[PDB]
Parts: C-alpha cells; sequence; structure tokens
C-alpha cells in the first residue's frame, strides 16, 4: 500500500544514505519510472528514471559529496514527507557546506513519485582553510 | 516582485516569531486572501484568509503553544522556502513537542499563496518531568 508515517521516515532516511555513498544504481531503483525531480526547486522538473540517473549521475560523478540527515524526517500519513540534511560538496574550488530541505511523495509501490529540494545560495556556506 | 531567496528567508523566519506570540492578526496579514493552507499536509486543505484566521484562531487560541526555528531557513530563487521548526502545546494533557517542516510558496506581492505543514504522530514527543 501507501507507505505508512514510519515506512516514509525509513525511506527518506534511507535514500540520504544512498546519495551519501553516491550508489547513483540505488538510488535510481528508489524512483519511480515517471517520476519527477526538482533540484534545486524553482528550476524546470526532470522527468523518469533516465534524466534522473542522468542527473545524479553527473551531480554525484566526479565531485566528492556527502549528505547526511541533520534531523527527523516528518513524515505525513498520505505516503509524503520532509526532511532536513546537509550536503558536502566542492563549490567553486572550494569545499563547502549546503542546508537542503527535500520533500518526497511516495506511490503505492514504496517508490519516488515527486520529489522537491530546497536549497538556493543563501544556504551555501564555504569551508575556509 | 517574487521574494527573493533573502527575503523568502526573512518572512518565513518572521512567521515563526509571530505563530510564537500568538499574533493571529499579524500571521493572517502574511497569508494571501485566497492562500490554501495544509497543516498537516495529507488533510483537507483551508482556503481563503477567513478559514486561515479561524484555524490559527483554534490552533493558538486557548491552548499554550510555542513555536521556534531549529534551522536555517531553506529558500529558493522562485519564491518558496521549506523551514524545519519545533511546535511546543498540550497534547493528551501532558506537554509534548511535535516536529513540524513548514512548506510555504509566495505569491508576486510577498504573501503566503500556499503553505503545507508535514508533521503526524511520529514527530510527536512527550515531555518527561
Ligand atoms: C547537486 C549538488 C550535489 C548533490 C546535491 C546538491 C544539492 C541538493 C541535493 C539534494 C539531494 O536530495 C541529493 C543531492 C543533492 C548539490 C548542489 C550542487 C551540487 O554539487
Ligand atoms: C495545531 C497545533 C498547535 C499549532 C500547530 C500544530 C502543528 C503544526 C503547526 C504548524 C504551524 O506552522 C503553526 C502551528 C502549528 C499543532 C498540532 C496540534 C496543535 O496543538
Amino acid at each position: 500500500n501507501l507507505p505508512t508515517a514510519q515506512e516514509v521516515q525509513g525511506l527518506m532516511a534511507r535514500y540520504i544514505e544512498l546519495v551519501d555513498v553516491g550508489d547513483i544504481e540505488a538510488i535510481v531503483q528508489m524512483y519511480a519510472d515517471d517520476a519527477t525531480v526538482e533540484n534545486p526547486f524553482g528550476q524546470p522538473p526532470i522527468h523518469g528514471r533516465e534524466q534522473i540517473a542522468a542527473f545524479y549521475r553527473q551531480g554525484l560523478g566526479g565531485g566528492k559529496v556527502r549528505a547526511s540527515l541533520t534531523g527527523p524526517v516528518r513524515a505525513s500519513h498520505n505516503g509524503s514527507g520532509a526532511m532536513p540534511c546537509r550536503v558536502e560538496m566542492v563549490w567553486n574550488g572550494q569545499p563547502s557546506a549546503l542546508d537542503v530541505i527535500d520533500v518526497m511523495r511516495f506511490d503505492e509501490h514504496g517508490r519516488i513519485q515527486t520529489m522537491q529540494a530546497y536549497w538556493s545560495e543563501v544556504n551555501l556556506s564555504v569551508r575556509e582553510p
């Protein structure tokens, strides 16, 4: 069925673990084949697993990116949820920390149907030498 | 124009301060007149300043509620934002805390057009002596 509030907490938390180790295949596996991703939210969406794979491929590939949950996954009873997290990566040649909040909606199959990542430069922190 | 990312950070943070002191009148003024609220997200929406004011009236009235930002407001460049916060209130006779994530979309006037609060009982913590 549609993931319960507790299942969602578990799914969204796993998601972060997978991004953290850059397991693109396992990441794409969590998505629905016609899922849509907005990241950063505000930018035109990307549709389908293929473009979504391509996104995580270039986003987590080449660079050195880590990500961690920085708080509890908030979860509703309609297969949706929202989490706070921190993405570490090189931004403009310098290591930086990015504060993000992802909102996910899941389908009756436990897969991500909608994904929106709220962040921008105001949330970017460059790590000084 | 549509609030810049930095303006979005200011608006949403101010909103929490307003909720915190129970200023229903200032709160409502932040909302567009035909704004929609889904709180909790998953439940049927309420539309319009009149029903929104009634919602905050009963939500913040009678009870003794507190709210505080527990992390940075994540803001996009297209007039949206999400924030983590902590709401304190009396639940089932006992003081409790609720972990919430609010997502808001503002209109070109800087007023809240759309609001969704993500939380369920899995985000509820009853507080000992
Ligand atoms: C895309 C990115 C790496 C991965 C990533 C970013 C931002 C938000 C994210 C949200 C996610 O749920 C998963 C990965 C990212 C970074 C912003 C700049 C960049 O290097
Ligand atoms: C409504 C409420 C008090 C206020 C409140 C709750 C939940 C989410 C909120 C989100 C807000 O942005 C502002 C206020 C609340 C509580 C749920 C139970 C209750 O006591």
